[PDB]
């Protein structure tokens, strides 16, 4: 899984 | 899964 | 699954 | 599944 917040 | 917030 | 918020 | 919010 991956979570990316710019 | 992936969650991307610009 | 994927969630993308611009 | 996918959810995209511009």
């Amino acid at each position: 899984s991956s979570t990316n917040v710019g």
